[PDB]
């Protein structure tokens, strides 16, 4: 997708990984 809001969502999924 053009916008980045899916692409922050992931990074935002990795960043929830990160425990």
């Amino acid at each position: 997708p053009m916008a980045k809001l899916l692409p922050r969502i992931k990074k935002k999924i990795l960043a929830a990984a990160f425990k």
